[PDB]
């Protein structure tokens, strides 16, 4: 349970704008001190699921993510050939070591161009035969013709290291040099990956999220329609460490039917179950068969899904009565109200949720699978696209209803460093030196409108 | 009765902005399977009422509304001619298919142009000795001058299918079409009326609101200043489905008298009185013979009834109260307190109000009174006017508060009131299907609400 | 007292913002029916106090109003000879005529235009011998050079009534006029004042606020510094009909015993007390003598004394509490906190007080005493001015706000104080209706009231 | 215990925005007759502390708030020399005299025109081997040539008095001169510093904050990283009168050893201890050794703190909590959520605080460290700068969050005009409440709540 200060009983729902967490007494000396690893199965080193939107969630999303400890959904409805793909592209990538964009010397500027804001190296390697012979950066495709072929600007001059060097001393190399990238070799000189000054230190600091086999998790998700027994059994043998159920309204006949098919085949995965705010939505999911209980509808007032049907739940609450039920039946809850800032992902665990579910949140990153744009005011924003009977198609869509970049940290890296700061800050407030404790210690008080005004 | 989460009993009123719905468990499939008829005696199959403002409710939107199962109050004080042609119009439509524009070749094109606009077929239909000799569209009237005669401009191209022709077939003709619009024929070649790709799917979903003989129905409102027995004799011999008796302040001595003048004719309609926001006003009401209780006063808190007088209450509240009240006296509540997005049509209704009156909201819209102009943006509005003895005229209208006539921004994308039902009653058909309900009894019965505070605005 | 909505408690003071009033059954048929007289000992037959602010009263400002029913406290520290000159000069106006701008044909256009804008008439008299050879309006000014004689540009052509005449016939004459203005004439030809159309009106609605020799009421302040009793003597024989005590916090030994000072010398006057927001210095100062106690400290949650000490009450509660108190020991309660709109004076008589005091709002007005300025925009607004050892006053100014001089902006409509009380008592006679009130009395009985949260205003 | 209103009993907790003060009856005639003292033996005549920040904090800054009975506390890690040199500095200077900006006639124009907005005199005093020759004010610096040397411009009319003349006196002598500086002199006649007419009047209001040996009192902070005993020991023998340790979370094993050990030394100062919101954690801190303990973590809930962590508490409940173990265990509470409003620190005293700590609010006035620029709008603002392991500098810096300015109000933009609009309304607080003093506001104090509505 979570300990509330004397006296504040309130006669209404609370959302993460209604309360503050109070520090206590803590042993703990500093945030590197803290466990951010999960209990629920997921495998994750930190509290961090990517969501199976189909903007944030592409093959270098999953791949970057795991490698820091997260773990990303792969979309429902997403044809079971890319899907099998991506799994045993993601599972077959180094742990410490990156995916550099790779440029071959026949390819145009245009290309070359485009694909340089598909990562956030800020720097593109030119391959011959499977072996790096130089660098590419935004500086070099500035005055170069479209249409020239990249042999002309490319820059031979770079650093380089043996795949499995220790990166205490990647980072003292790449010190003086002028790019940050250093490209890693395998025994034989064929490109491995790179690294970067900070992307060493991440190692350091962010434990790898793997499989039995050792390889980096990964997982994916189904909708309740056609058959749910057939798609989970595809998806899992594609080799996917995680399963997700999800739709709308969780709580429903369909979803409890649904569960159970999945749940009988006994795949042997943990098993996630759509959205409900509700103790009795909770128990009903569990007892279908779900390992793990996903929890939001209608978090915000002033959301979509509330202005059109009135239906919604405050986050806080909603998480903290979910989560209560779930301990009881042996199991764990997920966070899916939107996330903006990191005190969300702190409050969301602290009322007892094992993992949040980060949104379009990650949609503005070099690693989401749109394409980046600038405006007028040349500010960098990324864009993607959310694509059987003719006359019901009209029918059904008759009821039917880009995000920007921060230029300084454009990185998922970058957020994921943004997020775990301030839970490790959290953790130290409260006393906790891990995530279950920090459910156990953390002691809550309500705040009124009254300190929002200005 | 509407229940609570366990523990939310504020020590205050409670507006739409304080509460929400939660989702229950359900066994509804999906929107289509839930059945938004009314039991109010109304006849409606949405819970919509078009409100007895001036600038809303004319012939055309009696009748696009009626048609996809709303229903429209024709304004008080109209003149009782007006209104037998108004009704006698409505009555005599098509169920399945609209009304287009028409238009003679002898006809200007600044005439044509301003007509277009006040249907969203996008397409006006050329008349010759009762048949069509083809479609107008904005692209014609583009260039050509003001004052030619529309018969030079005419494109001759267009689709046709007799009246009575199954939907499903007229959305497929109209398929690769250039225009949106297929003409409709009689069997004897005469127009009978159009149909859109979009507005023949709205005849497979929507249910039209008839009355006894098969007739579109439609209603009237009328004052209690005056014989008010005479006004509601007329308005009933001359066609209203429905009656709606107005006033500002509901619970009062005049309005009483007023209903039981209209309740003594026994003239066997369903009879509405004229705003409440409280129980013992409801009682009062029923009481008099009122049939249905319409409740808002002052529902918001920066409105001009409040910020003028102090006076008013939040709408959910009032609505709960209001409606637990008319139950045990076996009549309904109309909801009356402004809505200007789904939700508010939502929650009226899971607050336990039979049927939910929309405002200025519907003002914005191609079928509305007035003439739709643009501002210097070039984005579309509408405007209408809203327009006595012996200069003691003067003597009233110095507390009066002597508000000219507005206008209202139109949505350029759905710009057809249809377009706003669709967005209204899909929302109320998702609340359903997150409570579990079938139907409207049913989300007053299994509804569950709880209480927000301010911070989540924040 | 005030009935609360069964279950509305808060745990917190109450403003304007935080309730408002449920509507009950009501015989009250119009807003003409209300009695807005007070019961005080004001004499006001509305329920306004005009402030005794330097920049809100003046000459015009007590004769337009006292004039309507309301009567205005003029400032503390004025010169005795000058409050002596503006008693006099209102006690001798004519109660159903107005006083219009008075020209020589001597005079300039620069003084002419400028002297337009201080009265609402629109036009100004010019005066030969004590008899109206014309009228001047702002049309005449236009393109006349500004060191022109007046005698220029008269118009000769206007209408005239014997003082006395029938208000309604005087409407009648004006009907098809060019000019809104009416001279009355006295018996000898003498210019009496005028009167307007609308003005005219005013006198069929407004009761005027008299003394017991028929003279229109004014009343006076006084602070707290000096000698008290020989201040307020100089005042009551200049014919003062009501004193005010008046000071930034109330409950002090200070404003004890300046009150005990002006209660012994027995001058038969009613008596105000400075400002308090508690039940203990509502009984303190009428124990000290005081009939009428002003209630409001730091009202607003963002106003300049709440955010330098972080001192005041809610108002609406501080009205409840102090006009509790009050009753108790036979007395009343002026609401002093600011209005902004018709429902703050609405409300302030809801919650008990007998009468509620207007402050800056009506600077904004042609009769307030500042001069009419315009802006880079041309809109309208007025600005007035606020104008012992150096060392001292140096060392006093050390702590002091030190604000300068502030202006007002004026409603370009309806820019007269009288169209300002045209809105607050239409608003508080609609309260009435809506409670079912036949006057002030009966609204404090009979009002019913709930609470509201902040998720309303979002 | 403070009194609430009947009937009010939040379910939540309070900040400022929360709470009224409800006046009650007075016997307090004038502001002045207010006493502002402090009881907690900071020694201040007021109840104003100024933040250890590096942009509020400077040496300037110490001298003119302790003059008019603040104290200001020096930023930790800050070198132990500068320190000295610092302490040194203030507890050398005059109490009813300022120090004003000198030129030498060697010095350039873009040194004397940078050096002019440093203090709020509004004159430079052009000195001669410890004599005054003259004033420089920023007409001066108008026309002149950068780097013409400041010789050529200098106006030698100006106002004199001796040092020790009655600041009335000052202030009638200074009534028609075009110049508002005074300029006093030794009684060899070299430099003693200056007066201004404002600042005349300051000495008959303000008292003066004193140490033992009648000079002016100066404060430091310390961290809890490295050796706290050394530190402490050193900082004490440099001259300074009170201590304070700091940290972002007060409540923790390495803070309760820290104070522990500062405690052992027995210094004899005043010992002030890091950040807390709870009642536990005051007596923690307490029965650990400290003396007075600071209170706020996270109190907007807007601010990066609880907007990165979700930590925080509303800073009125948090004091109130937080001083009342304190008064039990014999010991006090400084306020130290941040102050942008003389309210601030009233409600804070209401609540229980003998002291209030104002932070970057004062970064925006003359005296503060940085240097003054000017923007597009040539709007004055300050801005100054925020400046071991070469491994470790980009591991811990991965979770780190550059320094900042503040804007300057060109009405008033000296801290003493701060003061005077702080002092005005908690003066005017103690009248309504009708307390003499603030140990009477604390008992005398009645308050209310109010809804959010109120703000729309």
């Amino acid at each position: 349970m979570v300990r509330f200060l004397d006296g504040h009983t309130p006669a209404y729902d609370l959302t993460y704008n209604d309360v503050f967490v109070v520090p206590g007494r803590s042993d703990v000396a500093s945030r590197f001190d803290v466990d951010l690893s999960t209990v629920d199965g997921s495998g994750t080193t930190i509290p961090v699921v990517v969501a199976n939107m189909t903007a944030v969630a592409g093959r270098r999303m999953a791949e970057t993510v795991a490698r820091r400890g997260g773990i990303v959904v792969l979309p429902q409805d997403l044809p079971i050939t890319a899907v099998s793909e991506t799994v045993d592209f993601v599972k077959s990538r180094d742990l410490v070591v990156d995916t550099p964009v790779t440029l071959s010397p026949e390819d145009s500027v245009s290309d070359a161009n485009a694909l340089l804001h598909k990562r956030a190296h800020g720097a593109a390697v030119v391959v011959f035969e499977g072996r790096p012979i130089g660098l590419v950066t935004e500086a070099n495709c500035a005055g170069v013709d479209r249409f020239a072929r990249v042999r002309d600007i490319a820059l031979s001059d770079f650093v380089t290291a043996p795949v499995g060097t220790d990166p205490r001393e990647v980072f003292d190399l790449l010190e003086h040099a002028p790019i940050d990238v250093a490209v890693m070799t395998a025994p034989d000189g064929t490109l491995a990956g790179v690294l970067t000054r900070t992307g060493a230190i991440r190692a350091g600091i962010y434990t790898p999220a793997v499989d039995a086999k050792g390889r980096l998790r990964i997982a994916a998700a189904v909708g309740i329609n056609g058959d749910v027994g057939a798609k989970a059994q595809a998806l899992a043998e594609a080799g996917a460490d995680l399963l997700v159920i999800d739709t709308a309204h969780g709580h429903q006949a369909k979803m409890l039917d649904a569960i159970k098919a999945v749940a009988s085949l006994d795949l042997g995965l943990p098993l996630v179950a759509g959205n409900v705010v509700s103790a009795e939505g909770t128990r009903d999911l569990i007892e279908a068969g779900a390992s793990i209980v996903k929890v939001g509808v209608g978090p915000g007032a002033m959301c979509t899904t509330r202005m059109m049907t009135g239906v919604g739940r405050p986050q806080f609450s909603a998480v903290v009565e979910c989560a209560a039920a779930a301990r009881q039946l042996g199991g764990h809850v997920w966070a899916d109200g939107g996330v903006r800032h990191p005190r969300d992902v702190a409050l969301a665990l602290a009322a007892g949720a094992s993992n949040v579910m980060i949104g379009s949140w990650f949609a503005g990153t070099y690693e989401s699978p749109g394409d980046l744009l600038f405006d007028r005011d040349d500010r960098p924003y990324k864009e993607s696209y959310g694509m059987d009977s003719s006359f019901d198609r009209a029918r059904k869509g008759l009821f039917e209803e880009r995000m920007s970049l921060d230029p300084a940290r454009g990185g998922v890296e970058d957020l994921l460093d943004h997020i775990t700061s301030g839970v490790r800050s959290t953790c130290t407030y409260v006393g906790a030196a891990n995530l279950p404790e920090l459910h156990e210690k953390v002691v809550l008080g309500v705040q009124s409108a009254a300190g929002f005004a200005e």
